[PDB]
């Protein structure tokens, strides 16, 4: 079937690296498809010594859906670079488990990394930075003619010098797994994904980043929410919110997809935000 | 919210996580006046995690759907479902000694162990009761499709209770179950035309029942030991199967060797691994 098929694809140079100039370490952690640990590869891409590196493999209960993933994350991953999309270097197929080998991003989750702010300190303009940077890479996806499906503060890293990096490409396609309180209306009720719907769960994370790595729709089950959003219902205004911010929000959570902005006109707004304060 | 299964939410209290299962949380609970039996009866109650997909409440539906319709004294009992005013709340049988993984496994550390006592009589035991109550689901025109001893709860008198229905799937229309997308069992428990043809019928779930008794005589051991999921496509298909066990007799193992024939058809049916199984039994 269509696995097996990948599978073997994967298993039969630009991205192979060898398996002995890689040394495993601490687990980090969990994600959608696996489990993934901090590595040092030597000569990676060509680059002296050891480069730190984050290591993306499959637990031994894996599911074919999670090697699916897997191997979907590196075909998306290997179409793209951008600064604020998490780089792939490569894959192990040749000697053991399937391992991806990416960028490592030394502050993990902007959701445990704002989750352990204070408003480190953080300050509105880091918060419209951070914002910016995923706005940008979105973008660029968008462009691109990829739809992230799972876009949430979980699945955003923070590397060296706080830059966002997308992470988490398992569930991406190139054009149901995704946590209700990120997923647009139209794809709850029609299953349906476009980079609209992307602007839906941006409009969520935006949210979360206001909040310093709140929980969307507190008290609220997810199995609530359909009948919440269908009559009319969104997120009010967060704490530490401005009017701005909000409206920006709320316009991601337009019940037709084409009265959302588009990446681009959000990565405008937060522009227009840095520079007038 | 179904008047013959819905149930006040008011008289349900719930209590510590027992775990995660393949699509919630599973809470221990206590029911008060629970289909007219007096007073608090101990319950476990299946419900969704906070960031939960659509598919895990497909699934959370598919376990009602399916026990809303089946009763067998090895089959996990459903009690009832809150609905409304809240969370979605599956009300089912608690079963006192967990997962059949987690009890044989603790067999190993728990005197008196394998000779809480347990010896391969007791293990043939435990497999019969469950390919009764597999006979019965088939009869019923389901699958189970995620049979493995994790999925499996030891109750009161170390009873077995075939669980976990969130991949259960009818095939009445078809006698087969496929899907188009990648299914959401582990590899490792999966039938070969299930792995590479998407195709689930109760003859898969005769080649997971093979696993799960591979399982059983290994007191929990883990299947294909230091094996990658994603090696299996190649290893099955080219005729490779874990090797008897070590508690294991021959004909214990050629029963398992007969559930994993690459074949469907020459697998045996839940009612002759019933009947391999009670041979077993009587000549000890
Ligand atoms: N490229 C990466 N660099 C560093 N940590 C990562 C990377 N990808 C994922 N993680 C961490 O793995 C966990 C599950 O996704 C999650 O917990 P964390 O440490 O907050 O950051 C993530
Ligand atoms: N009806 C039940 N009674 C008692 N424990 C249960 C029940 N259903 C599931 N579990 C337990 O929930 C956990 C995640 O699946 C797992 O850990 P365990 O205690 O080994 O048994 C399972």
């Amino acid at each position: 079937g269509p696995l097996s098929l990948s599978v073997d694809a994967f298993k039969i140079p630009k991205w192979e690296f060898p398996r002995k100039n890689l040394v495993l370490g601490k687990t980090l952690g969990e994600g959608e498809f696996g489990k993934v640990v901090k590595a040092t590869a030597f000569h990676l891409k060509g680059r002296a010594g050891y480069t730190t590196v984050a290591v993306k493999m499959l637990k031994e209960n894996a599911s074919p859906s999670e090697l699916r993933d897997l191997l979907s994350e590196f075909n998306v991953l290997k179409q793209v670079n951008h600064p604020h999309v998490i780089k792939l270097y490569g894959a192990c197929s040749q000697d053991g488990p399937l391992l991806l080998i990416v960028e490592y991003a030394k502050y993990g989750s902007l959701r445990g990394f704002l989750r352990e702010s204070r408003k480190r300190a953080l300050t509105m303009g880091d918060l419209i930075s951070f914002a910016w940077q995923i706005s940008q890479g979105m973008q660029y996806l968008a462009e691109m003619k990829l739809v992230h499906r799972d876009l949430a503060a979980r699945n955003i890293l923070v590397a060296e010098g706080r830059k966002m990096k997308i992470s988490d490409f398992g569930l991406s396609r190139d054009v149901g797994r995704i946590p209700v309180k990120w997923m647009a209306i139209e794809s709850l009720f029609d299953h349906i994904y476009t980079t609209q719907s992307d602007v839906w769960s941006f409009g969520v994370l935006l949210w979360e980043i206001v909040t310093l790595g709140g929980n969307p729709y507190p008290g609220i089950p997810p199995e609530r929410l359909f009948n919440l959003l269908k009559t009319g219902h969104r997120m009010e205004r967060p704490d530490n919110c401005s009017e701005e911010m909000y409206r920006l929000m709320l316009q991601c959570w337009k019940q037709e997809p084409d009265k959302r902005p588009v990446f681009a006109d959000i990565s405008k707004d937060l522009e227009k935000m840095m520079v007038k304060r």
